[PDB]
């Protein structure tokens, strides 16, 4: 249930198990053969953490069906049993199967989300031979859901019902780290913050299941017991494009753990978003954990770099479209002060895509009891495995249930609302929640009006819808945004774009050149501005990433304002201006 | 010494210390106002391992003079204490000052091999500051070197003397792991061979400063002492594109360390260049630890990807071009068969280059004792380093002492003698030696013809020399190579290529060209075929890589025969179609 | 009726026209204000010969619907109005107009093939204007067809029923020429020709409505009256890439006209195309009139340019997809020997694409007779001026009646059965008649199985129907294959390709790179060589050109071998290297 971020401490150990690992695709008889008890053989070579669909070559390896095996010896010396062995997978994508001297000892679905496993028993003296098989099949009892064919239909594989490639293997990295037999296994920290002074002040209500420091190292206060307090006068507030993080270090018996926190609060008041009892303006994008050749793997590199291209551009925020990102990245934008707004594995709770699933004649809807998604039992999971791991990140600033669902269709209220009082009845912060809306439903129709404290649009006019008639579609978006005000919440847009080939240029601009792209982004920007109650655009995507392919793909998903390499287009200078004569609060009040 | 590469093991932990770090740039002041003793105030955010150089925006960044600061907190728990605890920096580029606690308890010149530190003094309890700082500057007592201009000048910063970029920052892993008390620190395992047999077999001679198992893990044998022997009859060999890694797991008292080891042997017999008493030819190319945005910094994904890459394309060998890789690629070539050319940081020695360095009107040659070179002594260190590191690895065929030096010069030949002596000294296989020579050197004046077992040429006939004129360098090319067949030696190509801006193209060609860099090739390998001395062709280079800002670069250098992101240009497929023709041994005999 | 190609003679002027003209885009009041009696107000610039569409900057201006009005003075001494006066207006994209000091006096429909008109009277003397109207409207009146929407749609302004740019204004040259009151109107030359002979000869009926030379110029026969013969003993034979061009002057009362004509037999038998009684092979491409900025506009350095690519290629044929092409370009397949299959302007003959026409809720068929294709009245002009203009051209070996027309459907054969008649009547050489296939159509189903001596087929085994699933869409293509050889006829593929942006590659291809392209053509072309029967190979495209905006069109359509700016992709080495092993007689016999 709960997941604190392994960390060198005081008590706990952390050997990162990450390097070349044995390697052998499944043929069909990996199971029969019992491969998880001896060594592989005639294996091949992997590196972890990684997807390894692009680390080898042919299509028949990039676009593997079923399960694959990686395996790696581990030892720790005897003098290391006297304290806990769990072993942390950050991640494991899809299906993950952890196998120890050829038992089976662990198993977890959701391929985005961290799981452990204690190895005290099981674990052997002298060399063990550690497998972890891994599959990657999609369908409709997963999230993401994969489909009955391609995305593009009606117009032995995989077929993804989500817009990027199914990037599986060891996602994220597997480390050992050790605890005391008598541990803290979770920690909570929420803030009631008192803005009548002029100097505002804060009360940090924490509970263990203890001291606090400053920026640099500076003791501020203690305090015994499980559940505490802390007061901070002239406390210093996390902010946008500005953080600030206190560090908590919470030592209980014979064990140590520090935790960085940050003081802000987020409220939802009328057609206002607000941090910190401020007006703010989302800037920024939909991303997508994608590199070359990782593919979904983590790159802290990368995570470094891509921060340092948003404060380059005046951005604040974006989106983990769509899946929960990594630990890393998370703990990276408390640091950095990135505004994020986390979202589930939920992507493709939408049967009408990908041409459609039929059943005797009838087309099956979204959300038919037996015929249609079985994924909100593993739906609400996910949403307790991702509040518990990020409750405590300043950054995170709301939460979304799913990208672009059947929100509007009949099934689709009773399939969220359970979802959505889960989100708040696990979340201490009590944050705002949000689902990312498909094109096509209204104010009216669709069921976000009522279970979302924010609306969030993903519209493409000027480009599925209108392109390349830009008046047209200018007044297609004004008509659709203006019938939003009406609900008096606040809308953001968290998708909107144009696929665009770097290099693509005319001066009478044609679809996929850059002129267009940035012409696209000032019809949209000129009507998003009209409209007091829309408190943010988020481009998608911030950089091209890769997808299955189809006729309407070159090469990935052109949508980026940065190439793959994080390169920029010409549009990535056009929001550059633009976002830095925006400020982050009171853009227009 | 002794650097043998930090595993998990029985005895010992594996604490890789990687991920977000504190950073700060030095402004002159760093060091008066002591900022290793308290956390760093102002901080940016910086992950390790990688080069820091583009990951953050701006040319005062990215051009930096001078140090940074790293920084991190470390806590071992005190049952730990028991054991060794050493601190091992993989790399740090260019040199390192590590500080603990506000204590200096390191120092490191040479900024591509490892060096470790006792950490059981100086590590309180509780939370440790550790500090790493790190200096760019490069100079004539630099490896590589550093200039006074750039190097097209005569046609505050750093100027290379060597055409790539100055990546600097922690290149690679910063861990730490504990042995006992009484240790292994070495291990060296040589191999005498019986090829009279029509079965070849094997003896192994080890020396441990033990048992053998085979590629399954099944055990073969045992001998006890520190020095001893094995004997396996039907040995399996290592060979090229064909490995095979025997185990050998050495227990000595309270401490187990295992190694893996490929049985294969190399002899030079006239122009042949024989592994495993085989005519080899090596094809590949010179590479280059150069990948987005890690800059230097190791990437395990894009080695493998390369590995899989150089598969794909039907090479067998590459050089380190222009310094040690990391202990990973390497133990990765060992798995996946790979030949590689060894070669130290020795770039640069060569004052011909730059405009040049001038004294009283005069102008300075390389080896002037008083103005030139600094860099024997270091050049020294660098040799034993290297060899101690890499000794056991049967892929490591030939080991190359400089790229490029002044090596037809006054003062040449006695520079390089000890360093040479000093090389076959130390490597207990007695491996082939060789210096690759600088374009302008012929059999008669290159100082190569004397110490080098093989004649490893840079020609750029066709390129800098000819170019656009094919038919004209081609007689160029041939001329010089018929004369360098008069020293009865093996003669490979370690660079040769052409520019090439991916995308660009005509039917009739012109430089910078895909078209001409095929044509280039094709003139070339041409001339290569016709002389039974070559043993070699190895293209410069394997992908575009970033160097300093000139005229003469577009975007770094564009030779590669892939992209950085390892994307194919033409010539990437003329290569492998060529290839795919010529066997790794007995190519013309 | 009969449009003999304009040339300097002994008894004729030819004052070309060509410059930069006054241009105004019509509102939708020229006509009544009648802007064609004075000359043009607040006029633009515009040169005549080119398309106009992409020589402004502005969607308005290239997506302008409806009239355009050129204008440009004229004067003739006046002893020249002894002659006739006649103005050639070689094309006009759609629909000319053309009036003088005021008066229209004269009407063109069809924008791809001459028309004349005299001007002895209306001429006044002085400085005439001369006014020209040009219409781009298209629907289903005209050829190519005009639909309701895009053809993308189902998955005020023109919808191209095809895939290429409606480009429009005075594509092709505006010239005057004088003949004396009794000439020339029109000539015809055909060839009964000897092969029984070891050195054949050749008879050459000829009829005017008279001297013959050779290459060189000398003089070798001579004949009186209006209908003769010719007798060449050892004639020399055009043939295809090794032309040779006779000359024929063609004395009559007080004016001459030169000819050049090619001596060449073509003839099918069973599986086998026949050019001089040998065993023809198709190499080549569908071809447009389409480069930067002249969109159809004539040029003829491309011209050249073109061909020499093709030569250099090794290819031997293209067909004038999807119009009749100028007749510059014809006279130089004539001297360079290029294989041309001449095509009508019957593309867009098929109501299926463009999502569709529909009535009282039914789908219109493409032949329904009255709210269908009302086009057969005009297809019979264009068959009878375009085998009328270039009856005599030695490199024309077949006739196109319709590209990709609605062949399998009701009403098809009786609409194509007159059309495919008036071509073989009208041709005196009695050339090959065809009609290209739309994908889908089979042997059965295909009106021309039973109309055409040729199957020419347009297929995307491996994009459209099957990508990226290259195995099974091999499979589809020789199961389809396989039936076409049950009619006994010659098969050639006239389209086959894949979109290609130049500039992207993997090493594991996906869709659109230019690896994937390649591997298409591999794919394809392994199955043709294996039917006898297939007598043909001509990709689709020779070069990347403008097309209307689609989220299917990078930029234009991306499947040429060659850049729009003629620059080759990797594909053209490819087929470079496969057509140099395939001569143009007897590949497989
Ligand atoms: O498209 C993008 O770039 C990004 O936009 C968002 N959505 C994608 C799919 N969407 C589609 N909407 C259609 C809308 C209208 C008709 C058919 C529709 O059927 C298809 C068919 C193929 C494809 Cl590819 C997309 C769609 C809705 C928007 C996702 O959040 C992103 O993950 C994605 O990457
Ligand atoms: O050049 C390349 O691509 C690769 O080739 C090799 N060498 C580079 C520098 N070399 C030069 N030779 C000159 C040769 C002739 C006249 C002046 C010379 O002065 C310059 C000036 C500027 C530059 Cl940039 C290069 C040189 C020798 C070849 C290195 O091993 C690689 O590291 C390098 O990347
Ligand atoms: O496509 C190409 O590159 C070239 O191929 C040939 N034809 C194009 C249109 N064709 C289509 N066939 C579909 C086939 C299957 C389903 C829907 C179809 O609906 C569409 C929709 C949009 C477009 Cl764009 C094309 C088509 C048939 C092939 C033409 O001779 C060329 O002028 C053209 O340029
Ligand atoms: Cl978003
Ligand atoms: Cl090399
Ligand atoms: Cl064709
Ligand atoms: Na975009
Ligand atoms: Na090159
Ligand atoms: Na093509």
């Amino acid at each position: 249930n709960a997941m604190l971020y392994p960390v060198l401490t005081q008590s706990r150990l952390l050997s990162d198990l990450s390097g070349v690992w044995n390697f052998k695709l499944d043929n069909g008889k990996g199971f029969e053969e019992k491969w998880y008890e001896k060594p592989l053989k005639d294996a091949d070579t992997m590196p972890v953490p990684a997807s390894y669909n692009d680390l080898k070559e042919g299509t028949d390896f990039r676009d593997h069906y079923g399960w694959v095996f990686y395996q790696r010896n581990i030892s720790v010396p005897e003098y290391v049993k006297s304290q806990r062995i769990v072993l942390r997978c950050a991640a494991v994508t899809h299906y993950a199967m952890i196998y120890l001297n050829g038992k089976l000892i662990c198993e977890h679905k959701g391929g985005f989300l961290p799981f452990e496993v204690e190895l005290n028993d099981d674990l052997q003296d002298g060399d063990n031979l550690l497998t972890i098989a891994v599959n990657n099949v999609i369908d409709y009892t997963t999230l993401p859901v994969g489909g009955k064919a391609n995305m593009m239909s009606g117009m032995p594989q995989n077929n993804p019902n989500f817009d990027f490639f199914n990037y599986c293997g060891i996602t994220r990295p597997v480390k050992i780290y050790t605890t005391p037999e008598t541990y803290i296994n979770d920690i909570t920290v929420t803030a009631d913050i008192d803005f009548t002074k002029e100097e505002p002040s804060a009360v940090l209500n924490y509970n263990v299941e203890v001291e606090l420091f400053d920026e640099e190292g500076t003791k501020l206060s203690e305090t015994e017991g499980s559940e505490g307090t802390f007061e901070i006068s002239n406390v210093r507030l996390w902010q946008p494009l500005n953080a600030y993080l206190y560090k908590i270090k919470v030592t209980a018996g014979q064990d140590v753990y520090t935790l960085p926190y940050g003081v802000r609060s987020v409220r939802v008041d009328g057609t206002k978003f607000l941090i910190n009892e401020k007006p703010f303006y989302f800037k920024g994008y939909g991303k997508h954990e994608d590199t070359f050749p990782n593919g979904r793997g983590i790159n802290l590199p990368m995570n470094t770099k891509d921060i340092s291209i948003m404060k380059w551009q005046h951005a604040n925020s974006f989106r983990t479209s769509h899946y929960p990102y990594s630990e890393e990245m998370m703990r990276l934008c408390d640091e950095e002060g990135i505004v994020v707004i986390d979202e589930t594995t939920a992507v493709g709770v939408n049967l009408q895509f990908g041409g459609g699933a039929n059943f005797g004649g009838e087309r099956i809807g979204t959300f038919d009891k037996e015929h249609g998604v079985q994924t909100q039992e593993h739906h609400k999971d996910v949403i307790r495995d991702l509040i518990s791991r990020d409750k405590n990140h300043a950054c995170v600033v709301m939460w979304s249930i799913a990208n672009e669902p059947d929100s509007a269709a009949e099934g689709a209220y009773d399939y969220f609302k359970p979802l959505y009082d889960l989100a708040r009845e696990l979340d201490p912060q009590k944050r705002p929640c949000t689902l990312v809306s498909v094109q096509g439903t209204t104010a009216d129709t669709d069921c976000s009006s009522q279970l979302s404290d924010v609306i969030c649009l993903n519209r493409y006019y000027g480009w599925y819808f209108g392109g390349p008639d830009l008046e047209v579609s200018e007044t297609g978006l004004r008509k659709e945004l203006s019938d939003w005000g009406k609900l008096g919440k606040p809308v953001m847009f968290t998708e909107y774009g144009a696929d665009t080939v770097s290099g693509l240029h005319d001066t009478t601009s044609v679809m996929y050149t850059e002129e267009y792209q940035v012409e696209y982004y000032e019809m949209n920007n000129k009507v998003f501005d009209e409209f007091d109650f829309v408190v943010g655009e988020q481009a998608w995507n911030f950089a091209d990433f890769a997808t299955s392919q189809s006729l309407l793909r070159v090469q990935g998903n052109k949508k980026g304002l940065f190439t793959r390499d994080r390169k920029p287009k010409m549009v990535a200078h056009y929001f550059r201006n633009r976002w830095s004569a925006i400020p982050e609060f009171g853009y227009k009040t």
